[PDB]
């Protein structure tokens, strides 16, 4: 979670879609939905991404539907948006232990309790806390066994973002979980 804005260039693919779902919060707009294969992921703007302007103009006070007008008319040749890095989202590092854990459990991508003597318990993870990403991949929607392979296949260390869960429950309030599952992209990045 960078401490800045950067700015991004978009541009429809074929059909003219970018693969970006918007949510308004709190009087700004965020990232509801990141569509793999999308002009939206190769840009690498990610789940819960604040889109601060679009093409020079500000989001303040936009409401999803208006967000999503805004993309629709709009010369798509170049989309340029300014982006906050996952405001709502903070990143824990973890060590595995000699039996493989981190040490917590976790529902529905969301930390329900931490182990004592954890590395999850010496650096703090907290529950009511809904996973976003593992060790820089998007785990939205993957179901808690595909979460725990991830955990699993992944190295001793251990980087996991996390998200409020109030704020995790708001963000895809009013998207279907089987397009979180199929649609929103769960890929490492590409270089």
């Amino acid at each position: 979670i960078k401490q800045g804005i950067r700015e991004v260039i978009l541009c429809k693919d074929q059909d003219g879609k970018i693969g970006l779902r918007l949510k308004s919060i709190d009087n700004g707009i965020f990232v509801q939905l990141v569509q793999a294969n999308s002009p939206a992921s190769l840009v690498g703007l990610r789940f819960g991404d604040q889109v601060l302007q679009i093409n020079g103009e500000n989001c303040a006070g936009w409401s999803s539907d208006k967000a999503h007008k805004v993309l629709k008319q709009a010369f798509g040749e170049k989309i340029t948006m300014t982006i906050r890095d996952r405001p709502f989202e903070r990143t824990i590092t973890m060590h595995k232990d000699s039996t493989g854990h981190v040490g917590f459990i976790f529902k529905n991508g969301k930390i329900t309790s931490i182990v004592k003597d954890s590395s999850a318990a010496r650096n703090g993870l907290l529950t009511e806390h809904n996973i976003c990403e593992i060790n820089g991949q998007n785990v939205i929607g993957l179901k808690d066994s595909q979460i725990a392979d991830i955990l699993s296949t992944s190295g001793t260390v251990v980087t996991i973002t996390i998200m409020p869960a109030f704020i995790f429950e708001h963000i895809i309030k009013r998207m279907a979980p089987s397009i979180m599952k199929s649609l929103m992209d769960h890929t490492i990045p590409e270089v």
